[PDB]
């Protein structure tokens, strides 16, 4: 990969492995994420901000100040095949004081026709407190040379899916998949639960029969708390609507605290 | 990736990924076990024979008949380091009538120094039955000339750890980790559990501190029954000693055994 010509933004492509497939011999939702965050790192390094997946300064560093992503938005409309060529263009934007975006194409190589789209909203944290903070314009600064100046957007739409406000869903749900556990596989290197195994938690909870006659097409993930490496996940699900929509939710085994919430859409094969 | 000049044995490069490191910045065992299926799946491909992990034969399709692993045996000198670039070259060689093997050689690519080595035992299996068969002779000669003649082992010390018998590990279990289930990712094309996440099953019962003291040298897992989507497992390990431990895998239900192994474990 590379940064582009003018250096605001970075291009990776990708050969769609094997194990990275399912039953449709094309590449999984989950797939396509992980690649997204490895995309993101390297544009990171590149420019030399931490490679931990928090993309941090040395300014924040001193601070114990993070980057989390508070939302995922992703949009596929073809999932490459097991050996096809996928080409992934990835930027940042800061958002003013509320935190940062991350915005994704995805491409066929061979075609050069989009594929997909994503965009994820950050915000700004205090690694052990936990506490939410507005950037400050020092921050801000050390970023916007690295970012466009003009407005860049993957979902430039009037009332885009990646903004909506996400419910609560009420129970009982109608579907579930109840005591779900990370394993060390789903750890990233600073032994947190990986972003994506969450997406993972949430399509458990879709039938089966589903999975076989649909595709997905669009995932909204709402992240409001972290599983920890010893917390137990129920992930639960409602049919909201020839397109089927679902409203998720995640929660911890026992007390029933939110960790996720989502909607998906997905349409006949 | 390509085949070599001779045409029998295929070599391809790996740039070690973000989400594929662990707490030491460096490859997991179950990244490197997932690098060895996909080097193995393109050398398939690249002589015409299935890609669904199974590396079948028209003859062998017709009559239901797939390749099955039953051992896979791993040694690791040197983890590659996430953004490292690692070579991995992989061969097969008939063992008889009773199955195949598959060998891979790791290397540093900007050194050239062999890094780990792997290999594993399969046998042939009808899909539907379950029923292990001996190979016969118009299988064997479809697959010769994509092997070489004389042996070629990674693991050639006679009587070495890839070849050793392995024990049934008895209650109690000193470590355990209990109620286990497969997810959707941990699935491949044919919604079969994938090999590699029975080693991650197996490494969830080591304790933490060990994982946290030490690093994985060797790993030798058994394949003794298929876990379905929808079973359970129970994962144990006891300590038998560097740190070795014995390892076995059952269902959570009637604890029937669906693998065995063994770890050997430096400190760092
Ligand atoms: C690798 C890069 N990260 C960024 C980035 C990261 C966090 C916040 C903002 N505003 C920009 C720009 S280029
Ligand atoms: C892709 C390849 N598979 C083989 C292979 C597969 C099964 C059995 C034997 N004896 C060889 C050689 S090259």
């Amino acid at each position: 990969g590379s940064l582009t010509e003018d250096g605001l933004s970075y291009k990776e492509k990708f050969v769609v492995r094997s194990y990275e497939v399912g039953s449709n011999k094309t590449a999984t939702v989950e797939t396509i994420a992980n690649l997204l965050q490895e995309v993101g790192c390297n544009h990171a390094q590149s420019v030399g901000f931490s490679t931990d997946g928090f993309a941090t300064t040395t300014t924040m560093r001193k601070l114990h100040l993070i980057w989390v992503t508070a939302r995922m938005h992703i949009e596929i409309y073809k999932y490459p095949a097991w050996g096809d060529v996928v080409e992934i263009e990835t930027w940042c934007q800061s958002e003013g004081r509320i935190g940062t975006r991350r915005d994704w194409i995805l491409k066929d190589s061979v075609t050069g026709e989009v594929t997909g789209r994503a965009t994820s909203k950050w915000v700004m944290m205090n690694q052990d407190t936990r506490r939410l903070q507005k950037v400050s314009d020092d921050v801000r600064d050390e970023y916007l040379v690295f970012c466009p100046q003009e407005p860049r957007l993957a979902f430039p739409e009037e009332n885009n899916r990646s903004l909506k406000k996400i419910p609560k869903l009420e129970d009982p749900a109608q579907y579930s998949m109840i005591g779900l556990k990370p394993r060390r596989a789903d750890l990233d290197m600073n032994q947190h639960v990986n972003n994506v195994t969450y997406i993972g938690w949430v399509l458990e909870s879709i039938p089966q029969e589903i999975v076989d006659t649909h595709e997905l097409q669009v995932i909204t993930l709402d992240y409001r708390r972290e599983c920890q490496q010893d917390d137990v996940v129920d992930s639960l699900t409602t049919t909201t609507s020839n397109d089927s929509q679902f409203l998720h939710l995640l929660r911890l085994s026992g007390d029933g605290q939110e960790i996720n919430r989502g909607t998906t859409l997905w349409r006949k094969k």
